[PDB]
């Protein structure tokens, strides 16, 4: 019950994640292949959806054929009786989306080699951790959360799976000044998604018509990709997440961490995040 992280490079992984990573030596991408890349819980579901569904030229039902980490194949998946990411990387047509949230260190290099297209998304440091919380309750595979107040403590060191979220968004953001990285924001997708969804478009080279995109926005909605079973994940194993506790899909706002973090917290937090983020361009929003 709830195996414990193993250490891979320095960093925290799933027992299952971790044994994927021998299989993914093998992983040779195509130079027509796309790579969402992200931190945990920082939008990923939000932005494979997105990409998607323009993949599919807008058409909602094309984008109903399966549940997203089938459409989205997750590169370093793995889990018990469950087909690997890998596996089903083999069985999914080009041009391919592929997720992943592991670090640069881990990274296969071929997708470097390649010079594959990347979409990385961050998030906002405490509603990330709020959320990854949440997560760590309800999908099974992660170890023990204990109370809030010790996770805050270990998701600052990053004694998390995945580990470091601050290293996570720096050596991304460094990537993108020497490779095709388009860097967005969480916040950003919140507080004007159409404006988020053109960068996208430019980025990828197909391009819409203003009447499809505003369709994308309908569909791409918190409250639509909620009801919406094949993105909220309530179509795995009850074993795996079970819904109940938490839902997937939680919340879907920026600033909803104020409600969580103390206000001992939150001074320890900035303290500790003024430190880390010293000498770095890179800036967030934490409410709107
Ligand atoms: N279309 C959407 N718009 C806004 N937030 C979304 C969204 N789809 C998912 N989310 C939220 O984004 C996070 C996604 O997690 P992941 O990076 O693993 O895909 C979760 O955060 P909350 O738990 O704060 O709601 C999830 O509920
Ligand atoms: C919970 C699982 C491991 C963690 C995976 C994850 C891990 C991080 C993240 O941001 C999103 C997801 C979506 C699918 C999750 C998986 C569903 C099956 C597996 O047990």
């Amino acid at each position: 019950s709830r195996p414990p992280l193993e250490y891979v490079k320095g960093v925290p992984l799933i027992k299952y994640f971790a044994e994927a990573l021998g299989p993914l030596q093998s992983f040779q991408a195509r130079p027509d292949d796309l790579l969402i890349s992200t931190y945990p819980k920082s939008g990923t579901t939000w932005v494979s959806q997105i990409l998607d569904m323009i993949y599919q030229g807008g058409d909602l039902e094309k984008c109903h054929r399966a549940p997203i980490f089938m459409r989205v194949p997750f590169l370093e998946f793995k889990a018990p009786g469950i087909p690997s990411g890998m596996e089903t990387l083999k069985d999914t047509p080009a041009p391919r989306l592929l997720k992943t949230h592991l670090p640069l260190a881990l990274l296969p290099q071929t997708l470097l080699d390649q010079k594959v297209k990347v979409v990385y998304v961050a998030r906002n440091a405490k509603d990330v951790a709020v959320s990854y919380y949440h997560f760590y309750h309800m999908a099974k595979v992660h170890p023990e959360p204990g109370t809030w107040d010790s996770f805050l403590e270990k998701f600052m060191v990053g004694e998390v799976s995945y580990g470091s979220w601050y290293q996570h968004v720096q050596e991304w953001w460094e990537l993108s000044r020497t490779h095709p990285v388009l860097y967005l924001f969480y916040e950003d997708m919140k507080e004007n998604p159409k404006r988020e969804i053109q960068k996208i478009l430019e980025f990828v080279g197909h391009s819409l018509p203003e009447e499809t995109v505003d369709f994308m926005v309908q569909h791409t909605s918190f409250k639509e990709m909620k009801k919406n079973p094949m993105t909220n994940y309530t179509t795995v194993p009850q074993e795996f997440m079970d819904h109940s506790i938490s839902p997937f899909m939680r919340k879907g706002m920026a600033g909803d961490w104020k409600t969580t973090f103390t206000v001992a917290q939150n001074e320890r937090f900035d303290a500790d995040y003024a430190e880390k983020m010293a000498g770095c361009s890179l800036s967030f929003r934490s409410e709107l």
